[PDB]
This record gives C-alpha cells, structure tokens and sequence, in this order.
C-alpha cells in the first residue's frame, strides 16, 4: 500500500476506468492469493480431475470463506479512505446542486489536481466533501453488507454442511492431526531408506545423536507402492459406513483392509 | 475511529441522512459481530432448526445482553464528542433565537466547512456552542437510559430465568468447563485416531515426548457413531427430572444411558 | 472527565437547565453503577421477590454508604472546579452590585464566551470572580455536610444495625469466606462432573496435573436438587436461636438438618 | 491544596465572610475526618449509648489530642502564606496610616485583583506588604500558642489519666495487640465455620495448602452466643481489683469467669 | 525557611516589633519542640508532682542543654543572613554618617522595599552594606558567646553533677538499655496476656511463627499490680547506698526486695 | 537498486531502447542466476549430455518455477514505481488530448529533465500524471496475469508430473535428505582416507577429539571405483518397477545389485 | 576505492588513455591478487617447471573461475557509476545531435570541470545525461556478458573436466582435508624434532600441558629424506589406475609402496 502511489489520470474518460480498477483488480490478487498459499487447493484440483456433491461443496465454501478475507478488509479500507471513489465518481456530480468537452475536461481535473480552475463551475472542497461524503458512506453500507452475510452465511452454511457442530470440531482438527504426523513420518521415513542407500554405497554414514536414534529405532526396508499411495491422496467424503464413520481417504483405505 | 476522517457534506438534505447514518450503522456493525464472534450463536441456529421457551428466551436475552455492550459504548462516545448530531441536526437550529432554499443552504454549510458566510444569519461560534450543547446533552441523557435499563434488567431478568442466582453461576461455569474439556479430549482423541491411521500405512509414526505418552496412555479405536452424535449437539434445557437435575443435553445423554 | 469537554449554552434560558444537568446526572450514574457493580442487588432482588425490616434495612443501609462514595467525590470535585455553577447561576447575578431581553441575553453571554459585550452591565472578570467566589463556598459547604453526615450516619447506624460493632466484623468477614470458598469448591465439583460427563462419552479425558488430582481426590456423583439449592439463596437474618446464632442461610439450612 | 484555586470576592461584604470560610471550614472537615477515619469514635458511641468519667475522659482526650493534629499545620500553612488574611481584613486596613461606599469598594478590590485604581487611597504594593506582615505575625503567634498548649497539655493530662506512665505505654500496647489478635482469631474462626457449612452441603471444600492447614489444626463448632458477645464490646475502665487490674472489658469478662 | 518567605512592614513602628519577632519566636518554638519531642519531660513532671536538688538539677541541666541546640543554630543563620536585623534596626541608622515623621517613614521605607525615596536622606545601597555589617558583626559575636559557654558549661557542670566522668557514662548507658529491654519485653509480656485472653473466649488463637515461639516461651499469668507499678515510675536519684550504689528506681526496688 | 540512479536520455530515439532496456536485461539477470546459484542445473546438463521426457519435463518445469519468482517481483516493483514507461513511451502520448523534429524533441525532453520548454504543446505534470496512470495500469495488470499463471500452472503442473501429490512431497524430501548425508558421507570418507595417506608418510596425524573418533569408528580402505561412480550421477527417472518403486539413480543401482 | 578520488584531466587526448586506464589497470591488479594470495599457483609453477594436459587444464580452468570474480564486480560497479566512461568518450559525442581544436578542447573540457563555455556547442547537462545513458547500457551489456558466460562455462567446463559432479565434490573435499592434515602433522612432527634438539643440549625442555603431552604421544627420530619429499609435491592427476583411482600425488606414493 505504501510503495503504491495513487495518483490520479485527469482526464474525461480514463477515471471511470482507473479508479475502479485500484478498487477491484488489488482485491482479485489477493483473493487468487488467499487460493494459491493455501494448500487443499492442489486436493480439489485431483478430486475434479478424479465422493459426492455435499462434502466437495462444503470443502469448496468452507476454502471460499476462509480465502475471502482478505479482499474485504482491502475494499474496506480503501473504499473508506475515500480516494478511489474521489477519483471515479468525478466526471458525473451534477453542477446543478454545488461547451460539454470543456465541462467535462475540468471536472476530471478536479480530484486532487490543484490544476483546478477553481471557478464558476463547482468550488474545489465543497466537490471533495461531497465525493468523500458518498464514498465513506458506500464503504459503511458495504461493511455492513460483509458482516451480515457473513452472519448469514454461518447460519446457512453450518445448514449446509452435513455434519452437526461437534463433528465439524473433530473433523477439521483430525484433518490437522493426521497432515502434521503424516509430513513427519514421511519426513523420518524418508531420511532411514537414504541412509541404507548411501550405506549401502559407501560403507557407513556420518549421522548425529538424533538421526542414529530414528535409524536404530525405526528400520524401514521398502515403501508403500504407487497403487495404494494413489489410492490415498484426495479430498475424502464424510463416509457413513453403517454404525462407524470415516474422516479420511487414508482412513477408508485403513479400515477397509 | 482514527482512519475514519468525519466529513459532512455541507448540503440541505444530504446531512440528516449522514449524520444518522454514522451513528447508527457502526452500531449495527458492532452488534453484528458481538453475535458473529461469539460461538453460541451456531447453537441457537441448531435449536431453531430443530427444551421450551424459558431456556431458550434465557440465553437469547443472556446472549443480547453480552452483546448489547459494544454499541452502547460506540453510541455515547460519539454522540457525546458532538460531532455527529452537530452534523445531523443543522438544517433545523430556529433563526428566531440565535429565500428558503438559500436559508437551508447556508445553515447546512454551517458545521465545520468555514464557507460559512458568518453573516446575519447566525454567528459562526453560537450556533457550534448550541449544538454541542443539546448533543452532549442527548449524549448524558442516553448513557443514563443504558445504564438504568442495565440494572432494571438485572432485577426482571433474574426474574426471567428459572434458575435462582447459585445455580445460574453454578451453570455457568459448568457450561465452560464441560466445553473446555470436550475441546482438548476431542484433540487428543483425534491424534490418537490418526496416529493409528498413518501407522497402519507407513510401519511406524515419528512422535515427540508427549504426543507419544498420549499414545501410549489413551488407546482408542473407534470414535462415537453420528446418531448419538447429532443427539449431543445444542443448547440444553434446564431438565429438572424428579430429584436430580440436568445441566447440559451431554449431561441428559449420559445419565440416560 | 477529560474526553468530555465542558461548553456552555450562551442562552437565556438553557444555562439554568444544563448546569444542574451536568451537576446532577453524572452523580446520578455514577450512583446506579454502584448498584449495577455491586452483586449484593440480586440478593436484595430476591428477597423483595420472596427476614423481618431489622436486617433488610441494615444491608439496604450498608449497601447505600458503600455506593455513595462516588457522587460525593463527583458533585465535589465539579462544585468546587467552579465552572458548572458558572454556567449555571449566570442568568441572576444581580447587577445592582457589580429592555430585559438584552439584559439576561447579554448576563447568559458572559461565562466563558468572549463574545461578551463587555459594557456597562458588568464587567467581565469581576462577574466570574464572584461567581466562582460563591460557587467554591457551596462547595465546602457540601463537603462539610457530607463528612459531617457520615460522621453522625456511623453513630446512629451502628444504633440501626442489630447486632454489636464486634459482631458487625463477625459478620462481614464470615459473609466474605462463605462466598469465595462457595465460588470455589462450586467451580471444583462442577468440572468434576463435566469430565465425568464427557468420560462417560470419548472413553477418557486428558487433563493436566491438577485437574488430574483433583478428579482423584473429590469424587462426585450427584449434586444437591433444586429445592434445596433454592432454599439456599437469598440474603439471610440474623436468626438467634436460643443460645445459637445464624450468620447465613446456609447457616441455616445446615443446622437446621 | 492544589486543585482548589484560591480566589477572592472583591467585594465589600463578602471578603470577611470568604477568607474566615476558607481559614475554618477546612480544619473542621479535617478534624471530622480525625474521627471517621478512626475506629475508637463507635466505641465511643457504644459507651455513651450504654466505668466512670475518669477512663472516658481519658480516652476522649486521648482522641482529641490525636485528631487536632490535621488542623493545626492545615491552619499554620495557610495563615502563615498570608492570601487568607490578605483577602480578609482588607476591608479595615486604615488609610490614616499608609464617599464610604467607594472606599470600602476599592479596599475589598485591592487583594490581588489589578483592576485597583492605584490612586490616593493607598498604594498597592504597601498594603499587601502590610496586609502580610499582620498574617505572618498572628501566624506565629499561633504556631506558639498550639505547641505550649501541646507542652502544657502533655503535663497536665498526664495529671488527668489515672495511671502513671509506664502503665499508661502498657495499656496502650495491649489494647493494640488484643485487637490485632482478635482481628486475625475472628478470620480464622469465621472460615473454619464457612468451610464446615459449605463441606455440610456439597460434600467437600476446595482449599490451598495453608487454608486446608488452618481447617486440620483448629476444628470449631460453635461460636460465642450473643449476650456474652455483647458483654465483651466497649471502652474499658481500668478496674482496679484489689491486688490485680484489669485492662479491657475482655480481661474482665475472662477474670470473672 | 523555605515556605515562609520574609516580608517588612516599611512602617514607622512595626519594624522594631517585627524583626525581633521574627528573631525570637521560632527559636522559642524549637526550644519548646526540643521538649515536647523528648520523652524524660513526663518524668520531670512527675518528680515535681511527687531525691535531692542535686540529681534534678543535673537531669535539668541536661535536658536543657540537650534542647538549646535548635534556637543556637536558627538564630545564628538568620541573624549572620543579615535581613532580620536590616529590617529591624533601620529606624534608628544615625543620618549624621551616611518632619521627623517624614524622615522615620522613609528610613523605615529602606529595606528591601525599592519604593525608596533614594534621596539627600541616605543613599541606597549604602544603608544596607551598614545593616548587614552591623548584623553579621553581631552574629558572630553571639555564635562567640554561645560556644565559649558551651565550653565554660561543660567545665562547671561537669562541676555540678555529683558523678565523676566514667559513672556519668556508665549511667547515661544503663538508663538507655533499661528503658529499651523494658519497651520490649512490656509488649511481650503484653501480647502473652492479650494471647491468653482471647484464647480463653474463642478457644484458639492464630499465630504465625515468632509470636507461637514467644507464646511457648515465656508463659505469664498476672502482671505486677498498681502499687508497685507506680513505685517504679520517676526520675531517680543515685542513691549511694553504703558500698552498694543505685542507678534507677528500678535497681532501688529491685535491690530493696 | 539503490546504486543504480535511473536517469533519462531525453533524446527522440535513444528512450524507447533504454526503458525497455532497463526493464528487461535485468529481470534475464535475475533470471540466469536463479539457474547459476542452483544446483541441479549441472545435472540437467549432465542428463542432456548423456529417463524419459516425463520426469525431465517435470524437473524442468519445477526449476523454472522456482527461478522466475525474482523477475516477477523486480518487473513488478519498477512497472509500478511509473519512472520506466514514463521515460519509455514519451515519444508517443498523443498531443491531441493533452515541425515534427522539434515535437519528438521535447516529447523526449519531457521525462524528469526540467529542461522542459512547459509551452503550448503539454503541460509539464498533466503528462507526467498521464503517463503514471498508464505504467501502473499496465503493472497491475501484469501482477494479475503473473498470479493467475501461479494459480493455472500449479493445477496443469499438477497434472504434468506423472506422480500425485504425496509422492511430490515424499519425493523432494527424499532428495533433500539423500543429498544431504551423501554430502556429510562423502566428508567423513575422504578425512579418513587422507588421514590413512599422510599417517603412511609421516607416522601419525595430530587429530583433536572428534576426527580422532571418527578415524576409530569408521576405517576405510578403498573408495568405490570410476565406473560405478559415474553410474550414479545423474538425474533419476521414477522409475516404477513392478510392484516397487524407485526415487534417484543411488536408489536404482542400490536395488539393483 | 574511497581513498582515490577519481578527477580528469581536461585535456584533448588525455581522456582516452586515462578513462581506459582507470576501467582496465585495477582489475588487472584485483586479478593479480586474485592469483598471489592463492597457494595452488605455486603447485601449478612446479607442474610447468616439471600428468596430462586434461586434469592440468582443469585446475587451470577452476584457479581463473576462482580469481575473476573480483574484476567483473569492480568493472560492473565502476561502469555502472557511469564517471568512467563519461571522462572516457567525452572527446566523441556527436554535436549533430545534441576550430576544430577549440572543439575538440571545450568536448574535453565537458566532464565534471565547470569550466565549460556552456555555450551554443553543447548544453551542460544534456550531455552528462547521454554519457551516463551510454555508460550504464554497456554496464548492463556487461553484466549479462558475464553472467551468460558463467552460465555457459558452468556447463561446458563440466564438459571439460574429466570427472563427473560427484567425484568433482569428493575430489575438492578430498584436497581440503589432506592439505589440512598435514599442515598441522607437519607442525606438530617439527615441534616434536625441535625439543628433542634442544633436550640433547641443555638437557630438558621447559613445555606446557598440551606440548608435553604431544612428546609423549608421538615419539619421532627422523623426517622422510629429500627424494621421497619432492617426489610428493605437486598437482596431481586424477590416475585412473585399473579398478583404484588416485586423488594426489601423496595418495599415488603411498598406495605405490
């Protein structure tokens, strides 16, 4: 925000198209954004290239939500500090109120330009005030409509989602629980089968306390193949098996054999 | 409030709908997130969507009340510093003590705009002494409506609630305590199902200190089915069965069966 | 105090209606949230709701010394600050000392306004000279009242309250152990019961050290039924029964069964 | 001091009854104050409300003497600064040294005010000078007056009090360590009775390590019933039995029985 | 010195009876402090209420000669600073070397008033160079005087008290330790009896460490009664018994049963 | 950056071929290091020097990846700062809402020059203004497509490499860890082979603690041979053997023999 | 760098040879020092004075690698800076587009002096604007030179290089430790020879803890003779012996006997 001055085109006809701009595209960055860095993204990216529509809808809306924050706040800001609208909504606040080229040019000279005629046509601050007035008012209503759909929308989508309140706990920290520990063991794992390998190479390995302990501890000769391992990977339905739940495509595959 | 400049828009008609506005939304604003915020709301949702009228108009009107604190605060510093009333109620100060359309201007250019033509109109400094005046004046007025309807709704509304003032403290930290537990139980509970999960996979799961004395004291094997589930979730009655009484719906749940 | 800016109504007829307001409403708040702060007003609640006049009205009278510490200090601070009755008593200073619409227009003027004619109604220093003059005077005039009232309302109050000074300490330093050792085996004994609760659902509940001795130490089944625990409530007589005093009704209700 | 301006009343008739006000009322509001502030003054009412005017006299001098000690330096720091006197006798100062009306009005304007006229009545420098050369002077003599009355009252109710010196440092010593130990006695007891009450209820008492210590050393049932109770409160004479004294209504309540 | 700031009465008369004032009456008020302070002053009343001149006067001697020390130093630094005596001795500076009621009244208008004539009567600064030489010239003369008397005073009192050097110090040392062993075991014999009172009315007393230790230690039922209580009391003589002598009236009845 | 002042030629040729210039060559730099500082750019090299086009595809496609992120952010931060295509495309802002020799002339001499004639054909700031809004147009523009890019190039990347996500993780991993010990391996073998060789010449090797150690725990004779040695490097295929699979060409020729 | 101050010599033709001077001379000395301060220069003088042309070319390839990278920093920032080039092509820059003696003498005269005419030849800062252009294009030019050339060398020189990646790190490694080694096994096998010298004369050698503790580990007589010593040093080939490589010409002499 900083390194970005605003500076404004007085010119007829690039307002309309510069001060919308700063106020939608920096809002489309950060929400591709809010996509990009998360990373179930890539989950959702194979479970539409390979499970039914309530549980892939509510992993879609609970990623939406989670990722439309940002824009939000951006927008707010922005639309309440008021330069924006200033800049846009300049070439149409009717004289009736404070040569059609001529009008035109000057009123897009307007907003913070001091290139101003400053003449019969408007006053310059009483042109400020009013443009101000109506963007912080637009940036009020605009919060407002933010929170109450975001109250709405608990309401609603906690109607969507299949699972009661209590379930939705549990499932999203045993989704956590089993991301942590499964990039750990992969991890340990991992370091064990290049340890036999390099061995197997040279004669030893030059290891520290720790990393002897995990290969003494846990010796691993061959990993799961790549069958199963596709098997595993996806985003994973709530599968109400008869009296049992699964929470997870690795918990499916485990249960079932 | 610091990044929000207050502005008025000098205008015959455009005050009475600002002034309000900016002491009304930002209320509504912070009213709406003191329900987002809090938690208890999603168990409303679930009992509306699907116990009697007493409990249930007891934690609406205890949900309110913890709610109700933000706008009362927002309102009187505001209405009290005086800006906002003396933005609002400017085109309407009578002539008699201190061209319509030009009249209507002029006195709306009064706040804060120093266009103000300072003429036999008013004088410029009266008429701001005036309306700080009847706002502060307002402004006193309301924070003593807030506060006496604090205390008379103490009274009527320990009158409203079943419970006596013991059992409502003894419920209350019930119900905090029983969430507190169920959060950091549900927690390990999971852990323990994904550590099992990524061990039948891998051959082994690479655990610190604690997380492998959490595994090592609390088997577990499989988690509470959804029927059972769904019966736990919501807000509770007070259920006073003949001698002994309930507390919360996983209290009904447990000591019948 | 400060965030509230003292501005006068430079009017005939709004200074006497604004001085004693600010003089008179902020004591009256401050007055109220001495009830609202205080917790003792439920029990007072509750006994108006459902003990003879001796008791009642000895903590109704202790209650009222307790909270009227604050507009004391309040109305004496300001009164004696001078400004408010300034403001207020403006509109009658006589000017046999020192058109009748100009008159008390010009008289309303002089506090603190600078747009005061300065004229051979009065001058403009020597009017607020004598006004502070008598407003500081009412001052400790009320301050004596006040710390003269609390002198004779000590005597005359320990003649009110039933029992003797020794027991008046008895009394209150019981009251004060009752209620926290209340509080607190009431939190103990109700997250005994919520990890009961919860245990009899997961299959386990993960505490800490002391909560783990706790559970250990203070088994809990069942607690006391409502009737009971509603004859419990309220503020108590002292009930001297023959040869043995009540200080509480748990007292009370313990002795009595 | 600090917060409260001294201003004055030029005026011919409130000068003298300003500068007395704000030299008495404050050594009274001080003096009240020595009493409320001390407990003593309640077993002074319970002693006058229902032993010989030896011990009482001794102890209401005894008071007395630890209470004037606020006004006497509250009456030297003011009388000795001079303003008080200044702005009080200025009324009076003769002119034969240094129309009526106009005379007594300019004489009552001459404490620091500056609208004086400065003329033939007097100077304006002189008369302050003179003016605080009176003050400091009857502040002295009053300095002098309050400690050979201090000396001479030392000697003298030294000759009032029965006892003789010694005795009267041991009196003074036990009764502060009887009421000590009776403070701290009367909490223990009082939360050993709470803690069985409350246990009588739930079924145990959460309790700390010096708490739980204080229930296991000093088991309690019941307490001292109230006619004995009321027997004990009270300013005690010294009774002088033949062969051993007594030095609190304790002592004597103990002795007897 | 530093709140009392030193003014002069520029007046014909009230010079002469404001300087000595000024010199004389806060020497008085330490001297008086210098007794009120001391403790012995009570034995000294007593001795007089109710032995030979010989020990009393030294005992006098002593204390005086123990109090004169504050007027000393405060005459010295006020009467050497030089104005008490410029403002006092100005009405009679012989004219002849540097309307009488013109010539006193201007004279007593020199010091330090600048509302001096500066005329053929005297010049300015030469005046006060003669008064603060004059003044300092007799402060150190009088700090002389006191000195060579503390010298002479020394020789001849230690001519007047009957003891030689040695006992003189042996005894200042026995009635110190005397007076402070019987300072503290009077508050543990008393805290020991209020112990023991207030044990037999609750039926226990609660005490922390050291005070359990003195209760153990030293058990005590009946202090001394009056008759010998007031034996002990007064100022004593060195009663130089036949080969034994006595230091205080403490040792005389200690050694006379 | 900040060594490199960007400056002008206000020339009618020499813009076009230096903005472009300075926006360009050093993003290629910035390029062409993030291949140098890499290191698997020597085994690509190797790969391409003497597997199959689908793991080489992805290898490649990933090291891209990783190297463009320093010219997106440098194109990014100067498009945005506006100084480039201000002196970039200022030959050709159209005259007609804002000697052909002379016109390109000072079109060229506009940017940050001052040596700007500011006559009839532009205003100095108007076109500065002008061209800022078009430069960061075009940035922000260009910070949207380069995150899209991020976003569509994550899900077909996805679908490049031929292995699903966990194996991607799984894999890297591998890499790092195998690189990482072979680098620590290869150390320890070749001090002790150098140890070996100067203790055959000299008769002993000064060693502190820890080489001592490690010549005790691992001696070594002979490292492996050329033929091998070159077999190994290289980057690997996943190569999928029936029913086991293979993650580096160590891994290949270890299960292999 | 700091301590030269770069200043120019006005003058027709000494520009040319001072600007090219100044770019060329120090990175030829940097480069110089480049070769000096490293050691390996001496192995490569030895080789030259008495293997083939592949691992020679090699070392050859990687010392110059290691030695012109303080050159291509100090011509980049130098051209960068732009004064160089500026003092250099100053007697070229064409007046077509911005006495031939008196030309050739103000073109001189251009670069920092203002001695310029600044006249109808050429503007003054028009000028330096171009030059430091042109400077900083080829500066840019330069750089991307080199760092393609890095690029480009990187891979074709691991063309060069007989050995591959791997055996190129173990071979570097493998240099480092055995020069190490025996560094330090020289020093402490020298020290050890020179105490026994010395013992043999005085007949004992004052040492330290850590110096007699290395007599006593390592006993030694005497060092290898001349013939073997110098058969040592040296660079060596990699001697790719049938099964066996050989890293130094320490490692060819041990294992050949």
């Amino acid at each position: 925000y900083s390194a970005f001055d605003f500076n404004c085109p007085c010119l007829p006809r690039y307002n309309l198209a510069y001060g919308l701009g700063v106020l939608l595209v920096p809002p489309l960055i950060l929400f591709l954004l809010g996509f990009v860095l998360n990373n179930n993204v890539s989950m959702l990216a194979e479970e539409w290239r390979r499970k039914d529509a309530a549980v892939l809808r509510y992993m879609f809306c609970s990623m939406v939500q989670r990722a439309m924050i940002a824009p939000a706040v951006w927008v707010s800001v922005t639309l309440l500090d008021g330069k924006c609208i200033t800049c846009a909504f300049c070439t149409s606040l009717p004289v009736e109120a404070l040569p059609q080229g001529e009008v035109k040019r000057v009123l897009a000279r307007i907003p913070c330009k001091e290139i101003y005629d400053g003449q019969e046509l408007i006053a310059n601050e009483v042109a400020v005030r009013y443009l101000r007035c109506i963007s912080q008012a637009l940036g009020w209503c605009f919060v407002l409509l933010m929170t109450t759909l975001a109250f709405l929308v608990r309401s609603l989508k906690h109607y969507c989602s299949p699972l009661s309140y209590r379930q939705e706990a549990y499932w999203a920290q045993y989704r956590a629980n089993e991301d942590q520990l499964f990039q750990r063991t992969a991890e340990v794992h991992s370091r064990v089968l290049a340890a036999n390998n390099v061995r197997r190479f040279f004669g030893f390995v030059a290891l520290n306390k720790d990393d002897e302990e995990l290969i003494a501890n846990f010796p691993v000769e061959g990993t799961q193949p790549r069958p199963q391992w596709n098997a595993i990977t996806g985003v994973y339905l709530y599968r109400e098996n008869q009296g049992l739940p699964l929470y997870s495509r690795l918990h499916k595959w485990a249960q079932g054999l």
